[PDB]
């Protein structure tokens, strides 16, 4: 996250850090708690991952010094990608890991409720977007999670941004057109919370973007709300 703060401990319950275990232990992807045994994350995150069996999910972390050998951890026993995905910038950038048990909720993790279609013509104005990535395009993962609040753009002023893509409505931009605050190296599966009447929303998943808090860039995230159908059929 640049332009970032250090979040406090449990600001973000929904918020899960997913490790990989080849060739040594290190952090591959953010993802979001949306059920007892589903995580939601992108799909471009398992690019060349053979086997959900190198996986591990933590839950309840501020920080990575928190994770040793001794700590307890979440099996992954499936990935389940989008079938209409081919990669982040052409859409449909979504995958849910069916965990091998289940999630014992408590004010450290907790799940996220998903938006409802509703909500489609929703003015979102208190959205946050989180991980442990880069704080800067150059740099490494950071220890703790950040946090920045970062403005919704629409799909009109994103596309003029955006000349050799196709921004859809399935996807949601967010950004400032100055830069500054954005999602980097390290962020992507995680999500962009937006607070709406007292109740936080998963609004986009943290999918793509020209470098990192680039001016005129905003960071592209999928529209979850079009995929909540998807979500419950593949839940079922
Ligand atoms: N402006 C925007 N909104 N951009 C959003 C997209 C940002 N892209 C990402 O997060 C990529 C995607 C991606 C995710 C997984 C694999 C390839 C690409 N992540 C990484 O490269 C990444 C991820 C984990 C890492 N673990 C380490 O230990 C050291 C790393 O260097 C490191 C870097």
């Amino acid at each position: 996250i640049v332009g970032g703060t250090a979040s406090v401990r449990g600001e973000w319950p929904w918020q899960v850090t997913l490790h990989t275990t080849s060739p040594t232990q290190r952090h591959l992807c953010g993802g979001s708690i949306i059920g007892n045994q589903w995580i939601l994350t992108a799909a471009h995150c398992f690019y060349g991952v053979e086997s959900p069996k190198i996986l591990r999910v933590y839950s309840g972390i501020l920080n990575q010094a928190e994770i040793a050998e001794d700590t307890s951890f979440f099996g992954v026993q499936e990935i389940i990608i989008h079938d209409q995905y081919k990669m982040a910038e052409s859409g449909y950038d979504i995958a849910l890991l069916k965990l091998e048990t289940t999630v014992n909720y408590a004010d450290s993790q907790r799940p996220i409720s998903l938006p409802s279609k509703g909500d489609r013509n929703v003015i979102y104005t208190d959205c946050w977007v989180t991980g442990w990535g880069y704080r800067k395009l150059r740099d490494k993962i950071q220890n703790t999670l950040q946090k920045a609040k970062i403005p919704l753009v629409t799909n009109e002023e994103c596309q003029k941004r955006y000349r050799g893509h196709k921004i859809t409505h399935k996807m949601i931009c967010a950004g400032y057109r100055e830069g500054g605050k954005d999602a980097c190296k390290g962020d992507s599966g995680g999500p962009l919370s937006c607070k709406h009447n007292e109740v936080w929303h998963l609004v986009g998943i943290t999918s793509w973007g020209e470098g990192c808090a680039q001016r005129e860039r905003p960071g592209v995230y999928t529209n979850v709300v079009e995929y909540v159908d998807w979500i419950l059929e593949k839940t079922q």
